[PDB]
């Protein structure tokens, strides 16, 4: 049976999904993991104990627990990005899409969500899997893991609330696809893991941590990398944020029992509500409980690790969009709106600035307004509020990202970076926006292979192209088919530092990716503010 | 009778000279103090007492002692700037040149002349005051002050070497002219100071001063000003630099006295042969022997006067020229060579602004060189050459004069501002120096209206409105006259300023607005903070 499956935690039972005309078969909400409920909140995962019977795997599980986006209530745009599914803490599941017929040992992707470390979810539109793995006959797997506070709060010392168990999650499915593939006709020795914003961190701290290394081949890591300022923080900080926490939640604050005990006993939405109030800083692109470099996830800190070679060693494909700022600015700073096109006054663009840098002492603040200003035209409501996307963009992800890029090089097996710049046509969002934080997703994920979806002919061959680059990578370790005639994407090299464009033009190739900003944002400013 | 004029100070007679086939009156190296030679060395001038019979002011005086420039042998263009008269510590004089017939009561002029004040003479062939006299019916006076140990050895508490006095020397020189310019047909009342580069700075020094504020109307200020980095050093540095001195010359320092006594002793060439040798760091644009904050000349800070608007309040006309770093990169930078495009190595940059921001840690360095590198092209040899001028013309001429004409316009009676961008068809240097330090002088002296000089028409119709400009700036506060495209005012809010070339004018806002928040705000923020 095509559909019935024995793995060695028990039966499942898939479904058969139309796909483009076509059909694929789908397990849909298999468990990895024991519920991380009760007792067991803030613990590390348990694998789940075999069950009897046959797993019903035809519907798509529970989300795990989160804050939902209600900003603009009813609008596709935001919506679409929040659970569509019941929150339940019982919500440790995956996703498998497997071509029909079942291949014999075929390539494996690995899809994990981004979200800021407190949002996300496997079951959402633009993560269906039915395209790709048809298209591209691959196995493709989505994983969950816990958000927010269930996943990260860190308590360093204690077991109960150790930190980092979100991250333990995603190990916890990439071990149960090593173990399980093959019983799918996947081969757990081509396992590609990729993932978007904080999905992208991830893939980067399993590149890093060692217990994370040979559970798979190689990465794919869109618009995040593992040393964004807001990827992680210190077990000071972390703790300094837990017991903030239960400062908002009158909780015993004596010992980390009795406030981890207090934090157990409240319901899920209680913790969802404060949790952002544990912040340092009035700021935009920064989250409350996030991975914590700890010295076991992460033996040393991420630099030193990069600067040493102390990670996995393989073929990396990654990049970015053009304006991976715009939504976090139109979420959190003043005088942007999606109604308008929000041209920024010179106060708030003084406003933004600190927001964006919240870290940075005045001198600091001074620098980077320096660098993103232009001082002929100063009063330019359009200069204002594009150097702010920039500044939110260009600290927060794209330098971060060529940071690691440029280390990683230094070690690795092969690099290829893309810019990923298309507006898509049917974008429900205002222009002034630009290519959106996470609005490359739908064409890797071939929705625009969805005549329903209304995408131009030339973004259906531009998604064709993409989820091509990203399988044949997956399978081989390099996105060109050899002795094919189409344009070469060539690989990104210490010397010369090669990157491409992906849009629905000619490919072109530059080198050295906003290398200017970069400069400042990776080496002047941060010896700026270790000055004293 | 025209060439015979009795002065307060006795009689004097000057000559006829030829211009542009015509004659004008001149009079040549008349002294305006007693010879500060001797244990008037380092003194306070003392007026020139008066003389019996007829001062022979036919032939230009002797020039003060200085730093002469051998690195370029018998090369017109470095010789050109060099004294050109015996040199001598008797050398308090100036020189007008006086229209034929003799005008009633007409504008003056006073030039000071710059080079950084260790050299400089009043009698070099660009400041022949005879063309802009003759064109603009002027009244034309330059003057001369000590320059270097001379004039600006400071002891700060000591009578004997106090500093400033080559300062002193040009205000006396002022003084004169306020006294006596009146028998040669000038105007006492419509005096304009105006000179370049250090001659710049000391303009605005007499601005800023109350003991000089009083001797003339306006002023003019080319490619200098007087907060530049390199114009004026404290008590504390001026007195160290005095001891470094005595110390270079095995003299006694345990008193000012003793000191003083010792320098004294000794001849010109001995001080200025060991001059360099007291700067605190290796540097170019810096200066041993320069202006000391003193409380005196200076009564507070130079940055508080400007805020407070303790200055004199009039007109000013001032501007900078595009390339004033090429010429301190040349003599002073690892690279650069006159007889070469000079391209820069990546080594040879980063050596190049250690030596021009010599104040700066290591921060601050970095800070200059991310504002000045193209990062996707940072081994392009021309653009490293010509980021490294831009931060040396930036950081001591442009960059100052923006911080001083953005405060004097708040409280002054009108701004003229230019940027003088023209290179001469005839120049001498190579193209990689661009528009040098210095090389708008011969404009404003109306060398191009001379044939066998060779310029070319349309230079010569520059340096005729260039004259204009300058001297009907003089004449009435303003350089357009009423009747024809005007030279607009320079306002806080608009920031207007004109380009100095062949090419019709062209107004501009905000001069190098970009560079100068970074030197004239970022910079000394973070070199205050680190
Ligand atoms: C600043 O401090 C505080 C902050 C808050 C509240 N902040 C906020 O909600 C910011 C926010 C976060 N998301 C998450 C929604 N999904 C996503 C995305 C998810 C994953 C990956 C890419 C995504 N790309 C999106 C692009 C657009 Cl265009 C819209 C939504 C997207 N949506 N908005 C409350 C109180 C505070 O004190
Ligand atoms: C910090 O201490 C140091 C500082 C420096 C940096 N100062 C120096 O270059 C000064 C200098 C002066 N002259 C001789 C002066 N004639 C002049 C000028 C005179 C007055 C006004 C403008 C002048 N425009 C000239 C242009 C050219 Cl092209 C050639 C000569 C010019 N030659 N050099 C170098 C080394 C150091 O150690
Ligand atoms: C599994 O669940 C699906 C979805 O409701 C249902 O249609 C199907 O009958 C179930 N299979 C069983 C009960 O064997
Ligand atoms: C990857 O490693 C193999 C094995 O040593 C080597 O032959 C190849 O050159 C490497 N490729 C890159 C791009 O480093
Ligand atoms: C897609 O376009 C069709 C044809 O114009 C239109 O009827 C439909 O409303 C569009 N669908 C969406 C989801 O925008
Ligand atoms: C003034 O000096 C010049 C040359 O030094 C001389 O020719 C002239 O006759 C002198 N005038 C006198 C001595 O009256
Ligand atoms: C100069 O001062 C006069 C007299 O007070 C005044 O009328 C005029 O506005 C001033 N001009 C400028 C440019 O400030
Ligand atoms: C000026 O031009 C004349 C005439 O062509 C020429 O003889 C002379 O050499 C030139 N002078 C200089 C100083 O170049
Ligand atoms: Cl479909
Ligand atoms: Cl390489
Ligand atoms: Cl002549
Ligand atoms: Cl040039
Ligand atoms: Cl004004």
């Amino acid at each position: 049976s095509e559909l019935l499956v024995n793995t060695k935690s028990g039966k499942v039972m898939g479904t058969r999904v139309p796909v483009l005309s076509s059909h694929i078969s789908a397990f849909l909400g298999i468990p990895f993991a024991e519920p991380p409920v009760g007792n067991m909140r803030f613990r590390r995962p348990e694998p789940k104990k075999p069950w009897s019977g046959v797993w019903n795997a035809s519907t798509y599980p529970n989300n795990c627990q989160q804050y939902v986006d209600e900003q603009f209530p009813g609008f596709s745009g935001s919506e679409m990005w929040n659970p569509n599914r019941e929150m339940s803490e019982d919500c440790l599941y995956l996703n498998i899409w497997v071509p029909s017929p079942r291949p014999k040992s075929t390539t494996v992707m690995v899809w994990i969500y981004g979200g800021g470390f407190y949002s996300g979810s496997s079951t959402l539109d633009v993560y269906n899997g039915k395209y790709l793995a048809y298209t591209e006959e691959v196995v493709l797997v989505s994983l969950s893991y816990r958000v927010g506070a269930f996943g990260f709060l860190a308590l360093h010392g204690s077991q109960e609330a150790p930190g980092n168990v979100g991250l333990l999650d995603q190990r916890m499915a990439l071990q149960w696809v090593h173990d399980n593939i093959q019983f799918f006709g996947g081969d757990p020795k081509t396992v590609t893991i990729f993932g978007e914003s904080a999905g992208g961190a991830s893939v980067g701290m399993h590149i890093l941590s060692p217990g994370s290394r040979d559970l798979f081949r190689r990465a794919i890591l869109q618009s995040g990398s593992p040393n964004c300022p807001w990827a992680s923080v210190s077990v000071a900080e972390g703790r300094r944020r837990a017991v903030e926490l239960g400062r908002n939640l009158n909780c015993n604050l004596n010992s980390d029992e009795e406030l981890i005990h207090c934090l157990r006993e409240k319901k899920p939405q209680e913790l969802i509500d404060v949790e952002w109030n544990v912040l340092p800083f009035d700021s935009i692109f920064r989250f409350s409980f996030v991975p914590v470099i700890d010295g076991e996830f992460f033996p040393t800190s991420l630099e030193s690790m990069l600067n040493s070679g102390n990670f996995k060693k393989t073929q990396i494909l990654l990049g970015v969009n053009k304006d991976e700022g715009s939504f976090f600015l139109l979420y959190g700073a003043p005088g942007f709106s999606k109604d308008s096109e929000s041209k920024i006054s010179r106060e708030d663009f003084m406003s933004g600035v600190k927001l964006s840098v919240p870290h940075a002492n005045d001198l600091g603040l001074d620098a980077v307004t320096l660098q993103y200003t232009d001082w002929m035209d100063d009063n330019n409501g359009i200069k204002n509020r594009d150097g702010l996307d920039d500044i939110v963009g260009d600290h927060n992800v794209i330098c971060p990202l060529m940071h690691f890029v440029n280390k990683y090089t230094k070690f690795g097996n092969g690099t290829y970076l893309y810019f990923f710049n298309h507006r898509a046509s049917n974008l429900v969002w205002p222009e002034w926006m630009g290519v959106i934080h996470g609005y490359e997703i739908e064409f890797v994920f071939g929705l625009p292979l969805v005549k329903e979806l209304n995408y131009t002919a030339e973004e259906e061959a531009l998604s064709r192209r993409i989820m091509h680059y990203w399988a044949t990578f997956a399978k081989t370790g390099n996105p060109n088919e050899p002795h094919s005639q189409e344009s070469k994407w060539p690989l990104f090299t210490t010397k010369e530092q090669k990157f491409i464009d992906l849009n629905t033009e000619p490919m072109k190739v530059h080198q050295r990716l906003r290398v200017q900003m970069c400069v400042f944002w990776n080496q002047f400013l941060p010896k700026l503010l270790n000055a004293t």
